[PDB]
C-alpha cells in the first residue's frame, strides 16, 4: 500500500523497459499523442542493433512519434506494422514498398473501430502494451489522458503494461481511464510537449460548407466531429448556439472551444448527461492543458462510444465526418475511421443526422472529388449514407433511387465536371 515504494521498484530506463520484449510477440500502443516516444525510440534502436525481430505492432491513428521510430521503413523486416487505419505514415510506407518492386510492408488489418478492444484482446492477443500517462496522483493512479480508445482495455489484457510518465499529459477523468500502479509493470519518465495536430489554414470552400452544415444542426444537438481539418473548422460556426451536447470519438480543439464558451452543456443528452464524452483527443498544447482535471469532460472506451446503439440513444445527434471522395451512388471513400459507426448511429438517433462533407474539387480546382464510381472497398457504403455536403449544397440520400441519387450528386459537383459526370452516369446506366 506504499505507492512511493511501488513506483521506485517499478521505475527504470526506456532502454531497460523495452529490453525484455520478446521476438515473435504482439505489441500495441496508445493512439496518436498517447504514443510513448522514449519507449518507442528505445524499442526501435533495439531493432537497429538487430536485438529483436518478427515483432508485430497493432495500432490505430499514427503519429510522427511511431513514424520516426519503430515504423521507419528500414525496420520493416523486424518490427512489422500491422495497421488498422491508414494515415499518411502508412501511405508513405506502402508507396516505398511499391517502389521496391511491390513489397508488402504494411499489413492492414480490416476491423470496425468500435470492435477494436475485443479484436486486440481476444482474436489477436497483445503481449505488450505501451502508453503515455499523466503523473501518478496521491492515490497511486495514472491517467490515460488523451486516450481511452482500446487502450483502457489492452492496458489490462496485455501480459505487460509499460507506461511513460509525462506531466504534459493531462490527467483526464473517464471510464477505466485511471490506472492503479499495481496494474503497471514498468515506468519510465519523459516530460515533453504532446505532439500537436497541425493548425491548417482554412480553404475557401469551408466557408460555404460550414454555413450549409450550420443550417442542418438543430437546437440541442449532440455533436460528433471526425478526424480532419474540416470538421474542426465547422465547430466555429456554432459559437452562437446553446445547450449542445458532445458524444464523439475524436475530441478536437473545435469542440473544446464550444465547451470553453459554454455552448456545450450536455443537458439534453440521454446518456452521460452533463459531461462531454470522447474516446481520444487530438489537438494543440492549449487544448491538452484544458482537459486537465476537467469535471465536465469524461472519456470512455471505444466499444461504448462508437457503438451505434449507444450513439443513437441521444436525441438530435449530428455526426460530421470528412471524406476524400464521393461517387454517384452516394458511397464515400477515405483512402487516397470510426466514420461508419457514427453514420449509422446518427441516423438511428431520434432526430439525428449523419453528414459527410468534402470540397467538390482538389488540386487548384483541377480534379473532382465527386467521381462516377469508386474502386473497390468504400469507407461509407451507399446504403448507409445519409447527408452529403459540398460548397454547392446538401443532399439527403435516404430513400432516393440510384437515379435520383446520381442526379442530386452531380449537382453537388463543380459546374466544370457536371457535364462529364452526367455522361459517365449515362454510360453507367445510373440515369
Amino acid at each position: 500500500m506504499d505507492i512511493r515504494a511501488l513506483y521506485d521498484e517499478k521505475l527504470t530506463t526506456p532502454e531497460e523497459a523495452v529490453s525484455s520484449i520478446a521476438s515473435g510477440s504482439h505489441l500495441s500502443m496508445g493512439m496518436f499523442a498517447a504514443e510513448p516516444p522514449a519507449l518507442l525510440k528505445a524499442l526501435a534502436d533495439r531493432a537497429t542493433r538487430g536485438d529483436i525481430g518478427d515483432l508485430r505492432v497493432y495500432y490505430f491513428e499514427t503519429a510522427k512519434i511511431a513514424g520516426d521510430t519503430i515504423l521507419r521503413y528500414e525496420l520493416n523486416n523486424r518490427i512489422k506494422p500491422y495497421s488498422m487505419f491508414v494515415t499518411a505514415v502508412e501511405r508513405a510506407l506502402i508507396r516505398r514498398g511499391i517502389e521496391d518492386g511491390g513489397r508488402k510492408v504494411v499489413n492492414y488489418v480490416p476491423s470496425n473501430f468500435h470492435q477494436a478492444p475485443r479484436l486486440l484482446a481476444e482474436e489477436i492477443g497483445i503481449d505488450t502494451f505501451m502508453h503515455t500517462v499523466s503523473p501518478m496522483d496521491c492515490h497511486g493512479y495514472f491517467s490515460l489522458g488523451v486516450g481511452n480508445d482500446y487502450s483502457s482495455r489492452i492496458a489490462r489484457s496485455a501480459r505487460r503494461f509499460i507506461v511513460e510518465v509525462n506531466r504534459y499529459m493531462p490527467r483526464v477523468q473517464g471510464e477505466a481511464a485511471a490506472i492503479h500502479i499495481s496494474e503497471v509493470d514498468a515506468i519510465v519518465e519523459n516530460h515533453v510537449p504532446l505532439i500537436e495536430m497541425p493548425v491548417r489554414s482554412a480553404i475557401p470552400e469551408y466557408t460555404s460548407i460550414s454555413h450549409i452544415i450550420a443550417d442542418l444542426v438543430p437546437d440541442g444537438a449532440c455533436l460528433q466531429m471526425g478526424v480532419g481539418a474540416l470538421p474542426n473548422l465547422v465547430c466555429g460556426v456554432l459559437k452562437d448556439r446553446n445547450d449542445l451536447g458532445i458524444h464523439t470519438d475524436v475530441l478536437n480543439p473545435g469542440l473544446v472551444d464550444l465547451i470553453r464558451r459554454g455552448v456545450v452543456t450536455n443537458q439534453r443528452k440521454t446518456l452521460d448527461r452533463g459531461r462531454s464524452v470522447f474516446t481520444f483527443a487530438m489537438g494543440q498544447q492549449e487544448m491538452y492543458e484544458y482537459l486537465n482535471d476537467h469535471p465536465a469532460i469524461f472519456s470512455r472506451p471505444v466499444d461504448y462510444v462508437n457503438d451505434p446503439h449507444i450513439i443513437a440513444q441521444n436525441d438530435n445527434v449530428v455526426s460530421i465526418n470528412a471524406t476524400l471522395q464521393i461517387d454517384l451512388t452516394g458511397a464515400c471513400n477515405s483512402e487516397h475511421g470510426g466514420q461508419l459507426d457514427f453514420v449509422r448511429g446518427a441516423y438511428a438517433s431520434k432526430g439525428g443526422r449523419s453528414i459527410i462533407a468534402t470540397p467538390s474539387t482538389a488540386a487548384k480546382g483541377t480534379v473532382s472529388r465527386i467521381i462516377p464510381r469508386i474502386d473497390g472497398p468504400v469507407t461509407t457504403p451507399r446504403i448507409d449514407t445519409h447527408y452529403i455536403v459540398t460548397e454547392f449544397g446538401a443532399v439527403n440520400l435516404k430513400g432516393l433511387s440510384s437515379t435520383e441519387r446520381a442526379l442530386r450528386i452531380i449537382e453537388l459537383a463543380h459546374p466544370d465536371f457536371r457535364d462529364e459526370l452526367t455522361q459517365a452516369a449515362k454510360k453507367m446506366h445510373l440515369i
